[PDB]
């Protein structure tokens, strides 16, 4: 019984690149502002808001609050972050929802922030080594991208999909250069527009307004694509090339009631009908879509042929590829604007992210069934259905 | 409707003592088994685990799901970890509970765990620093212990609050000394051994087993706690001696639906009967269990009066009064066994750990209306009501 | 007794430019290859390497060897470093003197080299920090630019000379501007040429070939001057375009006696009469190069007008215009083709610097008598006594 | 030509004890100023300040003049830092004889200092990290233990000199232990009274008076240097027990011409007659004195068996026990107070402690004709004879 009334993200940053310099909770300040000035919402009848992040070390006590105040969120709501991997952002929303649901707020900002750029070195230094080297442990690694299990990163777990699935390279890079060829087409049409909401880095030499998603790649090549090196084993076939890449960037989702919507005549982005969330086996995790997204459509009464739109994450070619032949769903209603490889992944924010894509493509299309879902490091997966009011 | 199980918590650590080279996470999956076995429930039935967490820098992907594993939780079952710092252990309790009153999960150990012992320095040094000197930063003092908009310690707020109610050094001062020799008695007389699971240090050179509460001070005399110097102003009130520790601990609980512990055969710690979370100003945080604890009661149905058992965090002695005098409860029902100032305070365990004080307690006596509650870093408050079934 | 054989040096390199990520040693290999075959001795005849380096911490041990070894030098011969800061560089080819002179060395390599850009941030971490950020310093501006007993910038003691000497910012400014283009004069003419010696800086994709000061500006105008901000003083006169740079390079020559070379009919570049180096006051530490350039006089019997070349340091256009404003040598003789201000100042390496074009001009335009001198930290100066034949 | 007008030395610490805190510069504080009294000469008669120093990263600048400063050395007077690892101390004193042989100064206050303690951890950030995990160095171990050529420690070249030698573990030990037996003997004598000059270590919480070396250890048997593990090879030789330790401290000479100290009417330790240096294959450092001190005693026209009384380094026992069987000298009179093993060897201190330990005992038994010895990092020697009349 729970709408989305509107939602807004910043352009997805480059590693180092245009948000460098720049905390999470900015990013998700800005984001939270955008989504109740779309609602026609003001800050101080939010209730509480809540954001994904994963990588949150340094940036002072619960980012997500953060974020709030610099919103203009009043003290007497609350914020608190959460960690469910590449799934936070849509985790976030779920848990929003679930607020609502049990009557405990009314109206809940939700969704994921990330900086991966800011994310820190770091070690444990309280104990000592009183002589030789020691490690400074890149925590975006370490954190983010490194199963916990097998010591190996999330790109092994791709090889480990790509050699069970048996997919080749050429598959792979085929896959990965229509993601960039899909993202170019769709920004340069605008399509990112409604979504984006533009972000200003200040800085002294001048104040910079950020609006278009820096990773898409103009004019990708195959031949460019095939001729790079595999970057996670010797004789593997995963590339910087056909992974998704290290970003910054923040989204976000206003809920509130349906009932709510209709007091304020807000004309929702979406009903929000069912998710869920499902475990697999680390050692492939970027399989953990297939499970979910069975379990998020049973639970709203949909078949798989019911749905009109999908946005699918892209950490890796290798397991879109694996989930696309697996749920069976008609590829080219997935991801039809691109995907992560090609418009970049910020962790904790990425699951808002696509929901962002969702919404707003679904409005533009008319589509009436929507269902948006990702892979999560240590096995899982997340998804959420989404139907038009 | 949704009931405690069952519950265990680690003995609390101090500081670099017992539990100095322990990851959080080995101590989260002792107390997941631990609420297991004393509910007679299998590993295998578990849907989600919610942990959670304020530190978790360097530890690697998503601890949560790292403790959930190792308990034996099965790898198609979920984890994620979440930080509304102090309130953590607590409000992951209230998450839990949704997941079951939603339909969307049978089976939730929730609660939280903290190695501030394990807590790295960090420092962003990927834009390479040009020229100059730079921090190594405490992560523990700047993501747990530093408010973020106004840049000083909790300590501060604490100052904030014994000049805003007129708390005297030594009327913070017996407050601490009564903590700590209720804490002593508690300790001595047996009444943590039920909520405390013993968790096993593995070291070269012989296992150790720790099953006390480390950080009770045995014989506390107003004498030393008189003479003290202010930790944070030099014309404070606020030291050491009446503020909580740093610590490390985990502690958690077990759901499900009343229906469904009936079906086991199972007798609950007690029903999960409201809970509430609100804001109050980053300056005065420790105020936060006030509108928080009368929100609670409001949703309950339930009077001032009507509270036959209390754990009302102290975070520090000046807020710890506060919060007495302004609610108002009899304080010879608000922390029987002592409080954080003696047992310590693991940051993101907190919440959980006197939750699991609370419900040993109630059973112990027989009370049959119970309240949890703390205060929450940047301004905020969260409180859980419980019932004896 | 003495003589000078042959001279060479590196391009100057700009902070973090051309050499950013190019050790030490190796410049100072480079610039020992070059002065060994212009005498007719080979490497294999030298006997011990004496280079000044002020920053040494984390490029291995004893440098001065490495880049020896590693110029082709054997390994029966011998090699050390040394640090009169600024003044090490000359100090250096004076000490190179001694030896030859004491009868305990025939042919000695003497010089400086430094990589500003290379040095490191240190912490003293064998304590193992219990809890607290600690600082990491940067060696470059600790070890090399602060006063160890002011604790402020030598660009500061720049102001103190200032305000000493009443240097408006216009004839500090009017210095500077003089600089650049006296040494945007000298490069495009090409008085560079015969002294500096290609450095090849090696790269995975390719190699490049620095063969030019990179540091100095294309004639900076008296009024681009005008413009910058004070650097170390809110009102003060000290500027970036009239204050040194940061910069990396080396810069040596080979030392030998007079009958020996006779054996060989190796022809000289200069004679070894006498030298000199005194303190003054830390905190007008600029001052250095008065004593210095005075005592250096005596020992020769020459008086201050019987020189007929000068080198003298721009370190500061401050301590720059006072250090002429009293020695009284013929004030359009000093840096025929600029100093420091233009062309850099890669502390260690400086003196030797400047020497090499005192060196060779005297063996070029033909004078009996040359001079190079320079200011030091902690208050000092430096200078030696050559004598062409 | 030359002589020590007087000699003093500090207490020898352990690594991370008596001067676990105190830096270098305070250690050549009190020992310039020690033997300028014990001569009776006043600061400011004082010409140059040379002090070997290998570990002084994050001191500040030139930590050579902060000594001078530290014990009065007027402003006026002039002071640098030298490095040539093993044999900096020593090699500072004939630089030291240096200065005044070629008439440059009357006065020189020549030594060594090292606080191996305080040497920081580093890396280079400047132009960043921009992914994955690091390291930060030592300073120590990188820059005053480890082949800058091959990679690997001291601890390993001394290894290659024994198989070379067929140096088995037994011959190793007996001089380890034979010197931890006459460095206990030379202790409860007293015969270091007189070379150490106590140093008062500040204690805000307890002040000290460090008087006596504590690396000395009490009772040493062949036992227990034989259950010692191999330390830098399985398989190895090389121990903690016959390898000279980690240490702080620092130590000088007072030198002026024998002409200046009959017209002070002092009593000079002894008289510089010869000095050296000249490098050894890398691989066996250790066998730099057996070359170094051959010219030593060439240069002074001395047969081996002219020598009394011999000080050789004791870094490691691998390279003393060759230092005699290839060389000559007899055996009884080499460290008879012993050696580094016991005392200890501050790198850059090193070599004016031996010094100090050779004048004051030539003096007390009465040795005409002494020599001291050093192996160097890198392959090269240095030694020193010093008669007195
Ligand atoms: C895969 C990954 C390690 C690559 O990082 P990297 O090693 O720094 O690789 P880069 O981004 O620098 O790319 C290397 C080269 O490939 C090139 N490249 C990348 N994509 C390309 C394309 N489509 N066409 C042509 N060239 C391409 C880059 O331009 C770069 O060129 P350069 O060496 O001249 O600069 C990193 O992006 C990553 O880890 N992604 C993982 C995301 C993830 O795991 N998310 C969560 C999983 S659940
Ligand atoms: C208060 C705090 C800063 C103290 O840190 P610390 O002083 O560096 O470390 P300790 O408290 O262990 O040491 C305090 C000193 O007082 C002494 N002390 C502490 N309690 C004492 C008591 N009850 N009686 C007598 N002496 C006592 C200790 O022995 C120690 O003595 P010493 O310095 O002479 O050896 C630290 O515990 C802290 O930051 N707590 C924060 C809790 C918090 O902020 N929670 C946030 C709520 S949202
Ligand atoms: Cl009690
Ligand atoms: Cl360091
Ligand atoms: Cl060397
Ligand atoms: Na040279
Ligand atoms: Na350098
Ligand atoms: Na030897």
């Amino acid at each position: 019984s729970i709408v989305i009334a509107s939602a807004a993200r910043t352009a997805v940053g480059s590693f180092n690149g245009a948000f460098a310099n720049t905390p999470a909770h900015e990013l998700g300040a800005t984001v939270i502002s955008a989504v109740l000035e779309r609602a026609g919402v003001a800050a101080g009848e939010v209730n509480e808001v809540i954001l994904g992040q994963v990588l949150p070390a340094g940036e002072g006590q619960n980012p997500a609050r953060q974020a709030a105040m610099k919103a203009g969120v009043p003290q007497e709501a609350t914020a608190w972050g959460m960690n469910q991997l590449c799934g936070s952002g849509l985790r976030a929303v779920a848990l929003g929802m679930q607020q609502i649901a049990t009557g405990d707020a009314s109206i809940i900002v939700a969704g994921g922030m990330e900086s991966m750029s800011m994310a820190p070195h770091c070690a444990h230094l309280r104990g000592g080594v009183k002589m030789g080297d020691f490690k400074m442990i890149d925590t975006m690694i370490k954190d983010g991208l490194t199963d916990a299990f097998y010591g190996y990163h999330m790109g092994t777990t791709a090889e480990n999909v790509a050699k069970q699935w048996q997919l080749s390279r050429d598959e792979q890079d085929a896959f990965a250069v229509a993601s960039q060829n899909k993202a170019e087409a769709a920004q340069k049409d605008g399509r990112f527009k409604d979504e984006i909401v533009p972000f200003i880095v200040k800085g002294r030499k001048g104040d910079i307004t950020v609006d278009a998603d820096e990773y898409i790649r103009h004019g990708a090549t195959l031949d460019s694509m095939a001729k790079l090196r595999p970057a996670f084993d010797k004789e593997g076939t995963v590339t910087a090339g056909n992974a998704s890449g290290l970003n910054d960037g923040a989204a976000a989702a206003l809920l509130m009631s349906e009932a709510e919507a209709s007091r304020r005549g807000i004309q929702p982005l979406g009903r929000i009908v069912s998710w869920a969330t499902v475990g697999v086996d680390p050692k492939v995790m970027g399989t953990g879509p297939i499970p979910a997204s069975r379990k998020a459509l049973e639970r709203a009464g949909w078949k798989i042929g019911d749905l009109d739109l999908v946005e699918a994450n892209e950490a890796f070619a290798a397991q879109a590829c694996a989930v696309n032949k697996d749920l069976g769903w008609d590829p080219s209603i997935v991801n039809v604007n691109g995907g992560a490889i090609a418009i970049g992944a910020p962790i904790g924010a990425s699951g808002a992210r696509i929901l962002n894509t969702l919404l707003f493509e679904m409005k533009r299309r008319g589509a009436r069934k929507g269902l948006a879902t990702l892979c999560i490091g240590g096995g899982m997966g997340v998804a959420m259905c989404i139907e038009s009011l």
